């Protein structure tokens, strides 16, 4: 009899190349069978009809019924790789930053502007031509403005008058672009936002991908905070740069993975001013186009499953 690992996510994710690469490798474990829950079943069937599993790998993305995944986990009590309730919090940048602070993790100085959509002028914002004051806290330009929804990627950077003013509007990468300059110098006046200090990097962001708290792959890409043209190679793949995490950063990854209870977890680091600042925690995310990562990730995940469950299945497993 096999230990069943259930994969529960939207089809765009469950059928993605990186997912398939990892699942084929997990299936190589003699005592593990992988079951990928059909999207039609996730959306349309009650949880009582979902397939059984002993270990559940499940994560929210656009369109995913997290309430149902939570109810399923409560019903069946599988070993859960990425905690489901924490995925409600990962959707809200305010909650993410609160957790990071509680863990003593360095992050940009920030302030939350909560705006009542019925009374949008009543919020705690004062605006000058070269700064904002949010709950009384001053942010001189350049500063960053992020929608409180972590699913909203319309992050704006505001340039100081000394640099010509205006703003950089970032967005989910569309073909050749990740951002565009706007002459608009004043901040958005509807919605709630986090305002934060701009951290000067060498022009790259470091992307970190954990598989448990003791494995983290990192790589760098050109910051969209720059001009916004995406760098691509011959095959049309976005250019990435090699990164090795230092001791401080390996600890950050350990903390993020455990604090958010996401075994598989992606987050962003800004290397600025001799330190490394977390600016974004995304939860479930795989590295793409690395055979070594696919090998390592599947081995780690299978080993986690076996360590946890081999005893109750009476399967021999050493340490
Ligand atoms: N405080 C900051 N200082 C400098 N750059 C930042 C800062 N915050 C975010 N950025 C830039 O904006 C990009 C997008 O912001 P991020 O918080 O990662 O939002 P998203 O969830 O949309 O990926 C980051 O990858 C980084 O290039
Ligand atoms: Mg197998
Ligand atoms: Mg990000
Ligand atoms: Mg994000």
């Amino acid at each position: 009899r096999q230990i069943v690992v259930g994969i529960c996510s939207m089809a765009k994710k469950s059928k993605s190349k990186p997912m398939k690469e990892i699942l084929e490798r997990i299936s190589l474990f003699k005592y593990i069978t992988v079951v990928v829950f059909e999207e039609e079943v996730i959306l349309n069937e009650p949880v009582e009809n979902w397939p059984l599993c002993d270990c559940l790998i499940s994560f929210h993305s656009k369109g995913f019924p997290l309430d149902k995944a939570v109810a399923y986990a409560k019903l069946r009590n599988p070993f859960v790789i990425n905690d489901l309730n924490m995925q409600y919090l990962i959707q809200d940048r305010r909650e993410v930053y609160s957790i990071l602070q509680a863990e003593g993790i360095l992050l940009p100085r920030y302030a939350i502007l909560n705006r009542d959509p019925n009374n949008p002028k009543e919020c705690n914002l004062i605006e000058g031509e070269d700064h904002v004051e949010v709950n009384g806290e001053v942010f001189q330009k350049p500063f960053v403005e992020k929608p409180v929804s972590a699913e909203d990627h319309n992050v704006y950077i505001y340039y100081p008058t000394s640099a010509g003013g205006g703003s950089q509007r970032l967005f989910r990468k569309i073909g050749s672009r990740s951002s565009v300059y706007s002459p608009e110098s004043n901040v958005r006046k509807t919605g709630s936002y986090i305002y934060e200090e701009f951290m000067p990097t060498d022009g790259t962001d470091v992307k970190v991908y954990t598989v448990g708290p003791d494995y983290a792959h990192a790589e760098a890409r050109k910051s969209p905070a720059l001009d916004g043209k995406v760098e691509r190679d011959s095959e049309g793949k976005e250019v990435r740069y090699p990164v090795i995490l230092n001791a401080r950063e390996k600890l950050i990854a350990w903390k993020v993975c455990l604090a958010f209870k996401q075994t598989v977890c992606g987050f962003d680091l800004l290397r600025a001013n001799g330190q490394s600042y977390v600016c974004d925690v995304n939860g479930f995310s795989f590295v793409k186009n690395s055979m070594k990562y696919y090998d390592d990730c599947a081995k780690i995940l299978g080993n986690i499953v076996m360590r946890e469950l081999a005893p109750q299945f009476h399967i021999p497993w050493s340490i």
